[PDB]
Order: structure tokens, then sequence, then C-alpha cells
RNA sequence: CAGGUCUCUCGUCCGG
RNA sequence: GCCCGGACGAGAGAC
């Protein structure tokens, strides 16, 4: 992905949009009980903890477009992936405006608690004004659709979230793209039946984990993988995609029956954004925040991964590839062992910076011991070895609990962390409860017992 | 009061 | 006891 032009948004007829400049993250009652290296991310240029120019750091991720032409291997990839999705029998119809708006089986309703983007954002108009869940009223949305049309610009925002130290000092904050309510509606009418199919089918046919529940899906994953594993994350995924990959995606869509609306994908591939005063244009790069972000990322991953095998391993049989993606996050297997360092080296030709799934510095051999998917480890149960724990490191849970966006959420927050931490086992779970209860507010919370969570887990099978 | 697209789960409240 | 559905809030995860 690459920035085409930044100019005062005054010159282009666009309003100045000014986001909040303050973190909503105050430190938690458990701030000193537990340790951690994470602070809220840099939101503005005037941040003391910055050791670099902010605005140059945030947009740093637009590294350019390596390729623009779907090569022969991308084409065999496209062929094989799209052949996979055929079996799903994915309904290819437009989805009616009422469902695009208020949800249907496999597709949730639009989030009435997040903004309506451009232009509503600068009119002081919100989704609640336009949408009505009780009534499922599509009338005022249609009127807005007629009036403002689609292909509206996205409003860039810095994500208010916890960041490492180097990420605060290097102003490496994450930026989302606030899709307009019009395009979310437009995109979901076009693609809603595809999003639903994906949601309903996490696994190796779709190559996607969107729609999974790790408590239950971890027990499935090993039975779905072939004998030898490899795995990756990527560096700056969305913005490291060059136009070639969008044409490859357009190509998958056409082959599965979405030919007519493949144009929308061009509006993703060439997008306009509003950022504070500026107005800028991007070519390549996934507009994270647009409808389908997750699904298109994971789909492009499946292509990227087939492509790189075909190039690196002559005669590789993609029919014995098994892979699951959640955006750039991927776990994959093949009947014979493949080399992630090599695969990652070809990936650079296509503009991809690839890594170990833990953002570790160097690729190891990947075993059912070191492999991680979505930050979690895999550990067989000791009584029931076919049932597998999603084991997230206590380090992570520690980092979270030390902060709050609002003190009145402590019960839910900590309670939620308990449902992650007990997979580390009774001995580690009870130490957790001890530390939590080491403070007076801790002794106020209703926390679940190891044994209760264990029987819940087993019962849920 | 400002900050996207989603998935999953938990919690609160209301239903069949 | 067991299903199932809705509204709202939170946490985690991907971008
Ligand atoms: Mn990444
Ligand atoms: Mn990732
Ligand atoms: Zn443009």
């Amino acid at each position: 992905g690459e920035i085409q032009w930044m100019r005062p948004s005054k010159e282009v007829g666009y309003p100045i949009i000014n986001a909040p400049s303050k973190t909503k993250l105050e430190p938690s009652a458990f701030h000193y009980v537990f340790e951690g290296v994470k602070e809220p991310a840099v939101l503005t240029k005037n941040d003391p903890r910055l050791k670099t120019d902010f605005e140059e750091a945030i947009f740093s991720k637009y590294v350019g477009n390596k390729i623009t032409e779907v090569d022969e291997y991308m084409k065999e990839a496209v062929d094989h992936y799209a052949g996979q999705l055929m079996s799903l029998d994915i309904n290819t119809e437009q989805m009616c405006l009422e469902d695009a708006m208020y949800g249907t089986d496999g597709l949730e309703a639009l989030d009435l608690s997040t903004s309506a983007g451009y232009p509503y954002v600068a009119m002081g108009k919100k989704k609640r004004d336009i949408l009505n869940k009780q009534t499922r009223d599509t009338k005022e949305m249609q009127k807005l659709l007629d009036t403002y049309g689609i292909n509206l610009p996205l409003v860039t925002y810095v994500k208010d979230e916890l960041r490492s130290k180097t990420k605060v000092e290097q102003g490496k904050s994450r930026l989302i793209e606030a899709s307009s309510l019009n395009d979310s509606v437009a995109m979901r009418m076009a693609f809603g039946n595809l999003y639903a199919a994906f949601h309903k089918n996490p696994g190796v046919i779709t190559g996607s984990a969107v729609g999974c529940d790790p408590d239950l899906f971890w027990s499935k994953i090993p039975v779905l993988m072939e004998e030898k594993l490899f795995a990756f994350d990527y560096t700056g995924y969305d913005a490291s995609l060059s136009p070639a990959w969008f044409e490859a995606l357009k190509m998958v869509l056409e082959k599965i029956g979405f030919g007519d609306r493949v144009d929308y994908i061009d509006y993703l591939n060439h997008s306009h954004h509003l950022y504070k005063n500026k107005t800028y244009c991007v070519k390549g790069g996934m507009p994270s925040g647009c409808s389908g972000t997750s699904i298109f990322n994971s789909m492009i991953n499946n292509l990227i991964i087939r492509t790189l095998l075909l190039k690196t391993y002559k005669g590789i049989d993609l029919d014995h590839l098994k892979m699951i993606a959640y955006g750039d996050d991927v776990i994959a297997s093949y009947p014979h062992e493949v080399d992630a360092s090599l695969l990652a080296q070809s990936g650079k030709d296509y503009g991809l910076t690839m890594t170990p799934a833990d953002k570790s510095a160097t690729f190891e051999t990947v075993t059912w011991e070191n492999v991680t998917f979505l930050k979690r480890f895999f550990r067989a149960d000791e009584k029931y070895p076919f049932l597998i724990h999603p084991v997230m490191p206590m380090k992570e849970i520690h980092e979270s609990i030390r902060w709050t966006k609002d003190p009145r959420n402590t019960q839910d927050h900590v309670r939620s962390l308990c449902l992650l931490a007990w997979h580390n086992g009774e001995e580690e779970y009870n130490k957790f409860l001890a530390k939590i209860r080491s403070v007076p507010i801790g002794r106020a919370l209703d926390l679940p017992e190891y044994s209760t969570l264990y029987r819940r887990w087993l019962d849920s099978f």
C-alpha cells in the first residue's frame, strides 16, 4: 500500500474532523499487584513519551506496492482456493437492505454504538438516529443512500489501546478507518451472504477462524491439520498489500459467483481518507475498518500462502495443505515439513514481511508445543487428551488487568480474564485468585472456581 | 458527548 | 432443571 497525496482537506471540500486526544485507559486497582510493560498508545503528536515524529510513524506502514500483476502462481492459487469455497455452496445473491442493516442468520446487525462515519460524523448524526432495531426500518437509510451514495471517504482514527514501550516511544500506534454507514450498508448487501458462509464455517475449507470459539475449536484444529506445522504473523499486513492481491481477490470472487460486485473491491484497493485536517488517497492497502476487513484479510492470506508454496516447492500438492487464518494470523500444516524461513523469503518479493506467530525474531521448527494461534498455546487435557486447552499466557492477562477504561467495569473485566486464565491450570489459576484478592476491591468480586470452569468446559462438549 | 469492520465469551436486564 | 430468542454493557482476539 502507498499514499498518493496529502493535502489540506480545505482544498478538496472536506471538513476538518478532530478526534479525541486523550486515552480512556486509567490504571486499575490491580496496577501494583501485578506487573506489566504496556501503556496506552500515543494518540497525538504532543506526547511526552514520544522519541520520534508521530505522524511519520503512524503512516510509516505504507511501504509501497511491490507488485500489481497477478503472476502465474497467484493464478493457480486463486484457482485452488476458489475451488475449495465451491463446496460451501455459498448463496451468491444480493442481501436485502433490511438484513444488510439489521442482521440475519450468520450476519449480526450493524453496531449501533459506533459512529456512522463520513458525512454523518460531521453533521452530528449517529446510527441510532437512522436505524431502529425494533422496527427494522429501512426507509430512512434508503433516503440516505439515494442522497449521499456510496464510495464515501473513510475517517482515519488512532486506536486507543495498550501498547508496548518501544511502540509508545516510536509512536507506532495503530490506525483504523471509520467506514461510512452508507458503504457498510452497500458492502453488506453485496457480500452479506459471503460473510455469513464464512461465519458459519470456521475450519480448513474456508481457511478462516472468524466465527470460532477457541474453548471448542482448539480440540478441532489438530485433527484438521496435516502432520507437520508452520506458522506466521505479518508485519503491517493491511498496508503491505499491493494491488496484485486485490485483483487476485476480485478473481476469487468472480469464480464463486460474485462477479457483478467485484467492483466494490476496487473501492477498497483505491480509497480516500480524512485524517484531522488532511485528506489523502491510498492505492493498494486494505482499509482496516471497511466492511469485510477480517474476511478479506483471511482470504488474501489463503492466496498468499498457496502462492508462496507453489513458488518455493515445485510439485507441492495444495490439496494436502491445511491452513486456518484470522486476518494475517495463520496456522498451517502439510504432510511433509516445509521451511518458514524460505517461504518468508519469497514473500518479500510480493511485498510481504513475514514472521513467527509470536512476533519472535527467528523461525523455529513448529511443534504442538510451541505453536500459537491468536496468542494462545495448545495443551491437551491430562484426564481427557483429545480435549485441548486454548492456553493464553498469564503475562497477557497480567497486562490487561492492570488497566481500566472505567472502574465500574471491574467485575466483568476481571471475571472475563478468569475465563482465559484457568486454562493455565489449577495451580496457576489459584495464584491468580490470590493476587486479585490481595486487595480490598478484589475481595468484592465474584470469581469462579477452577473446578466450576473445568466442569463447564467438559460439559460444553 | 467524540475513536472503524468483526468474531467469541462473560455479565446485566426482558422475553418464548 | 433443560432448550431457545431479544436489548444493553464488558473483556479478549485479528486488522
Ligand atoms: Mn500483523
Ligand atoms: Mn496477526
Ligand atoms: Zn484516490
